[PDB]
């Protein structure tokens, strides 16, 4: 059908059918009497897997020969999504396939929805990594993805009377045909136990064993046979474990809940001990088979130029004092030594500045899970502290500032400090945010070593969130400019050229009405919902915070309800307001805010003088599938975080390339996105940073935008009368006492600046020739927000290795 | 090689090379440079395993056609061991493969050696099941096995200071080529909740549900190409399962504790919780596929002509209650006719008469667990009861006797009483056994019923235990009659003109002498043991038991330490004596029976004096694939359980079909096998059921044979003194004590006879000829021991089916 889709070769589509055949038969044990869809799918997965086998092991192989400096990139999550489509599109066998399954009498589209999302992953923090897998495979680089094979990923959300439930994902029900599991790969972990001081050093016993057990996912490189590895450990009780008789192995499983269940907090820090044997648990594992391969190329001088470990966020950091561990109690390096190849070794991203998602572990943890960890570390804050005595001498209170060791209430480690001081490089996310970071919070670190610190502006693979996503829009694109722009995504300024030409003004347009036709398709199928496809598409998805600022979106929702009422026959754009995404299942204020939301959609929804003008739909589950399908269709996407707090975003890059305009503040990566597009192709509104620093300094009160502003304060009335929850009059006292009275995120102080741009939005959408060509402007320059140009960034600028885009021989 | 392996032709050989190849690279995603033994093992396996497939669909297709009655063969444990050889030998694919891995540079045996055995069965009830799914599919039945996929089967035993140790058997660590997983085909099953009446019938509601997720292993046919099922079910949590956030996923492991791990206790009822649950899981299952198949054929007077269910032993009784609950409850069939259908439906089998051995579960268990199940059977109890007081007219304590319900501290339910009332057949396992049973603990059932109850001697399959395990007698019985004795047995009796064949006493002695030396290697090699190959290899292997008393043995084994000391200088026919089987990890007895066994070891093996005329060895982690190495191997089988105790015996028929002389009493099948091959030709000693009678009654004083033996008491004085434990000296004072004052199992009594016995087992060795010409004897009339026999006997005497020896087309 369309080209960017690959060739249906004769001889390729007869062998695909085939292959097909033979999985069915002989790997599902099943003929086409009683198969049914799901078998269906696993037969083309079965089939499109074979294809990545000689590929992978020979990428694996050349690795071995060459022995290339090695990238190990360490992660608790990794939001993977679906695997088959992206696996044909990598391999450019979409068409073969799509050709192939329908001489076979089955529609490929269909199948593709059977696959469960892997979702190992909380939101952006986990789909930055497997964006990043995705680009250092197509960039050519000896990459490694190391993170638990979590049981369970982030819960399935129900909504129910309104309010958000949890299910737990169950992923791995009927298998998952893209890992590979290597039992005899197992190694063992160790924890608690005691340190003894010997004559020759300290040792570390009396332990309990646990066993890590990899199993490997191949991630393919786009079109250039390159097929890195995604390693992840699942906890295994050894066989003598607490060896009554039948109790002793019914508590095996106290060692195997290690890898059950990913933490479901996004941007917040829980300090439990489960969480805590996570963590060292990757590390530990990571480490063994990183020193074996190094190994196996005894002068450890070399494993920094063979060796790059990059941590993502603080929740890997135990990998500092446990290289230390193995470098100096087990292969005997002096202190020193050791220290610098662990330096040269390690690089630490930070993914966020709010207090409560910093790692501060308490002491007593550490003491009892790691005790030779807790004294390396400790050792290495009494060393740290003396460089920075020696540097201001007599500074006495940034001694106490810089120390890894918390001082109060309960003595707490803080594991910023720990990567910062042990790591080589130190990056923020997008520009503002590593500006903020060297301002404030890491200040008195980048006045002690200011070369640690860069910048590495975040990223998402045009592979996914285009070619994948949108296939008419790479295809209208790709007629113009060719193929190129895949993998390098910058010539996707080409078509500045044509942001007069009226073909391709229509073109684009027309693209985006299918895309929203197929998504009002799918709300009725799946959810019974009607939406009226000419409405503009108002999107903010996305996880649940107060700092994303999904309640100022509903204070706007409201005001719109409020003004059609006033005068019902004037005449607005229709809108059809779409906002999903899930919150923490202990964070209660986010699960208020869904319960606002259904409950306005409740009201809005049903009132006749509202007709379809207005539309409120809360998009349950959001997950990486659900993005692809509405990012697509989206007119408008909201990107409406308080100034300061919202360290890059990339959903925000992927609606900028999927023809959506971005009404936004100025935070993040919003920033260099107005940039690069021209700020008179962006909706820009509210506080920048130092606004926000203004108002801390003389005082929020928010009661003076309450008493200054009618349309606001009628809003509050309502939310505080029960206009929203007629049988529930005082439900939503808890988000207007909040807003009020202790609203960290200065809600009220953006409104009328936002409910200001929203107007301006509206009168833009009125003009559809001229709201497409402002769209052309924004695809056109969004290429900077490649993962291919971050990875070349941190490959050159971090781990001191060179991109390829040359193809291994098939 | 040899004839009885198949043909190995070049088109075959060709085509399985190149598939092994194929699996390698496309399965295992490996190349040859880093593959290790394990990985050709899986080639190899999976290479076998496509062969299987095309057979396995269309048998089951064949079923759903013709749609033939079904049997449903439910038990708790299949004692399956290795699959990889036992399929080659049902396809005829031994010695193409054979020659298909020495082309490509490998030794298949060893490759053999590296399969994990599935070991969910305890010992001779579970390898029982496992002999009769052989023979299901070898007849053609339309048959299914169904239990409980356990995590963890029978422990793995240690020896470690002459104790033993168990370890968990972690069988699945690697995976199970021989499984697919089934998740589409998962049922509910319930538990605790409520009965509440209504106007139409009870409900049982309130109830936690657990799924039941089906794995299914194919059970090939000897030659024929049937490929039956057998389907064990696993045990997970619903996804809403106690849907904080994350202690709720954690606790999903108490629902799926169910299928964890396998009670190990082999004759022994331990009344716990758990293992109730494991009891209605897999009835509450099955009896669902039972139904789903039966109605996709609304009439229940057909089920008993579609369906048969065999209860094995008690342990899966409940069916009994759940059909009924399903028939009266959910299709709303009156009482009557549904306990017509019931009792048409069902049949028992009875495997032991040892009453603490016998499931009475406590009333107050059922009652919180499966409260309905427990209104039915005391319905089931109330119309039985008036049935008995009917026929038996004042006689009130046999209404007593034969309740269902029994009184007392704690009232339980008899589970053996439940099965008989619910079953329209009753049989036990030997002919002695079951007269025993209408004699002694079930008469008054037997004259209620006389009808009901039947024998069906037990048997083993010829496949796994002549030809898979002892290719070399295979063969050269082959020379002389031809191969088909192996789906026919009785056609062994040919043999008996061959007594007088001087070739042929050489060649059984060759077989014999070579298996030897195998074995004798085995032990070098893995155990670091040296034996004298030229010594009578004694052999006593099966479960550590009072009743099968290892303890006469041990007494014999130091009886002849003893006599040695005294005459060093006198010749004795030299012995290697082992002795090898597991404990139960409660049974303190037991194990204290294992740490004599060694300690005997520890003295008789370092005694100069003794020099290689004796040896004693205890044999570790006896399991399946152990037996298959040391039965061909054996000179003497010991089957010497108290008469009365042992219900048949199923090792005493492997060593008789493989070349071994029997020493035994005149327990269980041992009666039967010298009827068959003639008494003269077994060497029988010991008190029979009425002498074991005559002593009860007059009461068993074991002073009296310590009195009156002196080398009897010589051995209890080394045994108290001291003398087989130095450094504990009263380590075995339990053991004494034991045979001195409460000794069940009588073992002084049957001392005097046993070891003249033994005297002329060794005398016979003496003369080669005539131990080879005995031999020869018991070969020849093993026919009757084959489980094709037995399985005969069940289709047509209880399950109104004909077996057939036709084959289905390839
Ligand atoms: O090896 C991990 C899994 O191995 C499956 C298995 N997987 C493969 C396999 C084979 C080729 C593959 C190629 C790409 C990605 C994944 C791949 C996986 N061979 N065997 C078993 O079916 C499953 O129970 C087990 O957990
Ligand atoms: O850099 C990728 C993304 O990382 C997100 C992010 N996620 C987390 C996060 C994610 C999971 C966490 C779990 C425990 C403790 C803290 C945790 C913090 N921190 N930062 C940022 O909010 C977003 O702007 C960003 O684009
Ligand atoms: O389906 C059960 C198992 O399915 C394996 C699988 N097994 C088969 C299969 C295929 C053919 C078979 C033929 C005979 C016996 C067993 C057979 C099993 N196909 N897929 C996966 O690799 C494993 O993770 C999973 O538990
Ligand atoms: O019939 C097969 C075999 O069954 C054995 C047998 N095994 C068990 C057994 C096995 C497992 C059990 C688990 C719980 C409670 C009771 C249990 C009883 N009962 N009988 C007999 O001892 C043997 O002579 C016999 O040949
Ligand atoms: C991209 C993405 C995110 C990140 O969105 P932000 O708006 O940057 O927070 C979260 N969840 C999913 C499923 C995504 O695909
Ligand atoms: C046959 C067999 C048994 C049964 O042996 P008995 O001597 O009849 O108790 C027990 N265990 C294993 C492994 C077997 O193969």
């Amino acid at each position: 059908q369309i080209s960017v889709r690959g060739l249906a070769g004769v001889e390729n589509v007869t062998e695909l059918k085939k292959n097909f055949n033979r999985h069915l038969h002989f790997t599902l044990v099943k003929d086409r009497n009683v198969a049914t869809p799901r078998d269906y799918y696993f037969a083309l997965a079965h089939t499109v897997r074979d294809h990545l086998v000689g590929r992978w092991i020979r990428t694996q192989q050349h690795y071995y020969e060459k022995d290339p400096k090695r990238i190990y990139y360490l992660s608790l999550e990794f939001y993977m999504g679906r695997t088959l489509q992206n696996t044909m599109v990598n391999l450019a066998l979409e068409n073969a396939c799509d050709e192939a399954t329908y001489q076979l009498g089955l529609d490929m589209e269909e199948l593709e929805e059977i696959e469960e999302d892997a979702g190992l992953g909380n939101g952006g923090l986990g789909r930055l990594a497997a964006c990043f897998l995705d680009s250092m495979a197509t960039l050519g680089l000896a990459a490694y993805g190391y993170g638990i094979r979590y049981e369970f990923g982030i819960f399935n959300q129900k909504i129910c009377g309104g309010w958000q439930m949890e299910e737990a994902d169950d992923w791995l029900r009927y298998g998952n045909p893209w890992e590979k599991a290597r039992p005899e790969f197992t190694l063992p972990v160790h924890f608690y136990g005691r340190v003894e001081h010997t004559s020759q050093g300290a040792k570390w016993v009396d332990t309990q064993v646990v066993l890590a057990m990899p199993y490997d996912t191949p991630v393919p490189g786009y079109r250039n046979n390159v097929v890195n590895t995604m390693r992840l450990w699942s906890a295994k009780a050894p066989n003598d474990f607490n060896l009554g008789y039948i109790q002793a192995v019914l508590d095996r499983n106290l060692a195997e809940n290690i890898s059950r269940v990913l933490y479901p907090n996004d941007n917040f820090f829980e300090g439990k001990e489960l969480r805590l044997k996570q963590e060292y648990f990757v590390v530990a594992a990571t480490l063994q088979d990183i020193i074996r391969r190094f190994k196996s190329s005894t002068n450890f001088d070399a494993f920094p130029d063979k060796v790059a470990i990059q941590l993502n966020d603080t929740h890997p950091s135990l990998a500092i004092p446990e290289l230390m561990r193995v470098l100096v109690d087990l292969e005997r390096l002096d202190w020193d030594k050791a220290w610098e190849v662990t330096v040269k070794t390690c690089a630490y991203t930070n993914h966020t500045v709010l207090p409560e998602a910093l790692e501060r572990w308490p002491v007593h943890l550490l003491e009892t899970l790691l005790p030779r960890h807790l004294q390396i570390i400790y050792e290495i804050n009494q060393r740290f502290l003396n460089r920075v005595a020696a540097a201001f001498p007599g500074d006495v209170d940034r001694l106490r500032r810089m120390s890894l060791v918390e001082e109060g209430a309960v003595k707490r480690i803080n594991m910023a400090h720990l990567c910062i001081a042990g790591s080589h490089a130190v990056n923020g996310v997008a520009r503002i945010h590593s500006e903020i970071l060297k301002k404030t919070i890491f200040k008195d670190f980048y006045e002690l070593e200011p070369h640690k610190f860069q910048n590495k502006t975040n990223g998402i693979t045009p592979r996914r969130w285009l070619v994948l996503c949108n296939p008419g829009l790479a295809e209208i694109i790709a007629e113009r400019i060719g193929e190129e722009y895949i993998s390098d995504l910058d010539q996707l300024r080409k078509l500045l050229s044509y942001v007069d030409d009226e073909a391709f003004i229509r073109d684009v347009a027309k693209v985006k009405q299918e895309n929203k036709l197929k998504f009002a398709a799918y709300l009725e199928r799946e959810y019974k919902v009607h939406i009226n496809p000419n409405s503009l598409f108002d999107v903010q998805v996305k996880r649940i915070h107060e700092y994303k600022r999904q309640l100022l979106n509903c204070l706007h929702v409201i005001t719109l309800y409020n003004r059609i009422k006033k005068e019902p026959n004037k005449f607005v754009v229709p809108r059809t307001v779409m906002i999903g995404g899930k919150a923490a299942p202990g964070y209660h204020m986010a699960k208020m805010i869904i319960k606002l939301i259904t409950a306005i959609g409740d009201v809005v929804n049903h009132d006749p003088v509202v007709g379809d003008r207005l539309r409120v739909i809360f998009l349950e589950n959001y997950r990486v599938s659900l993005a692809e399908k509405v990012i697509p269709a989206a007119d408008l996407s909201e990107q409406i975080s308080t100034a300061g707090t919202e360290a890059s975003g990339t959903g925000n890059m992927k609606f900028m390339l999927n023809g959506a305009l971005t009404i936004g503040t100025m935070d993040g990566a919003n920033v260099e996105m107005a940039e690069e597009a021209g700020e008179e192709n962006f909706f820009i509104f509210g506080m920048r940073v130092e606004d926000v620093d203004r108002l801390d300094q003389r005082g929020y009160n928010a009661q003076e935008y309450y008493d200054r502003i009618p349309e606001l304060r009628q809003i509050i009335e309502q939310l505080s009368s029960g206009f929203f929850s007629p049988k529930q009059p005082d439900l939503f006292k808890d988000i207007v006492n909040m807003l009020m009275h202790h609203d960290r995120f200065k809600v009220f102080a953006d409104y009328e600046e936002y409910v200001k741009c929203q107007e301006r939005v509206s009168a833009l959408y009125k003009n559809p020739r001229e709201w497409t060509r402002m769209v052309i402007r924004n695809i056109a320059t969004s290429g900077k927000f490649s993962s291919d140009r971050t990875i070349a960034q941190y490959a050159r600028e971090i781990w001191g290795v060179e991109p390829s885009r040359q193809r291994l021989p098939a």
